[PDB]
């Protein structure tokens, strides 16, 4: 198992229980995520790390190694120096992180989602807080809660599971069923987060009323300064019927076209 390594190969630097660390064998700064106890919620996290071994895409966080033998367990991934995309957008220089850059970030994210689409994976938590930013506006999707679709189209979460309401497709709120189309819905909210430089979705809306509003065809308004053909994509992601939402292949193509069309 080339992915297994000994904890003495990593030196812990600063807490972020996720740590900034150094893989001393390559002098490479890494992110280390550690698990104290041996609980069943921990074991599901490490079974998701096994899924990370099959994934390799420039815009997905790369797995580097694991410490499965005995606790505390280590998950080692590449380090993104600028942290999560949500805080990044809220604190950035909007003259530097301008509309072209926002377009660039959406193209990167949709490229990774198209990759997961063709390998029949689902993310289940697509949001700005789960995207990591590197140098020169490089964006990578945090792929730690990925699920593999072993048979069929739909994954069903265990009854009683709590989801982020304002990012969750209506099929998942009502029936706890997730698909790549539910990721397309969450991607629409992610677009709205990017276009607003990190505003909270459905501002001021009571969480208990969100689903009923969605049933009655309420959607978020177009953000100020958002191009109309991006808001059209947003609204396409928020179709009621999952089969009426576009694929990530169509979305990446649309964003590649718009991104090249900027000078
Ligand atoms: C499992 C996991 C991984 C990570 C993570 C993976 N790679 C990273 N690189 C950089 C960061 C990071 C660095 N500096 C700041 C921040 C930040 O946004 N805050 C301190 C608010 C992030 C993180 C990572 C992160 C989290 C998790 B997890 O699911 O607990």
């Amino acid at each position: 198992d080339k992915w297994e390594m000994e904890r003495t190969d990593i030196t812990m630097k600063h807490k972020l229980e996720v740590y900034e660390g150094v893989w001393k064998k390559y002098s490479l700064t890494v992110a280390v995520k550690t698990l104290k106890e041996d609980t069943m919620e921990v074991e599901e996290f490490l079974k998701e790390a096994a899924v990370m071994k099959e994934i390799k895409h420039p815009n997905l966080v790369q797995l580097l190694g694991v410490c499965t033998r005995e606790p505390p367990f280590y998950i080692i991934t590449e380090f993104m120096t600028y942290g999560n995309l949500l805080d990044y957008l809220r604190e950035c220089n909007r003259q530097e992180v301008n509309a072209v850059v926002l377009l660039y970030m959406a193209t990167q994210i949709s490229s990774a989602m198209e990759y997961l689409e063709k390998k029949n994976f689902i993310h289940r938590d697509l949001a700005a807080r789960n995207c990591l930013v590197g140098e020169n506006h490089l964006v990578k999707v945090a792929d730690f809660g990925l699920s593999r679709l072993m048979t069929g189209d739909t994954y069903t979460a265990h009854a009683g599971a709590k989801f982020p309401i304002k990012w969750t497709a209506p099929e998942s709120l009502a029936y706890n069923k997730f698909s790549i189309k539910s990721d397309v819905w969450a991607f629409g909210v992610l677009l709205w987060e990017i276009a607003t430089y990190g505003m909270s979705p459905y501002p001021g809306i009571d969480l208990s009323q969100v689903y009923e509003l969605l049933e009655k065809d309420y959607r978020m308004e177009r953000p100020e300064g958002c191009p109309e053909k991006v808001y059209e994509l947003m609204r396409a992601c928020w179709q009621w019927n999952p089969s009426d939402r576009p694929s990530f292949a169509e979305i990446h193509q649309a964003f590649e076209t718009m991104f090249q069309e900027s000078s």
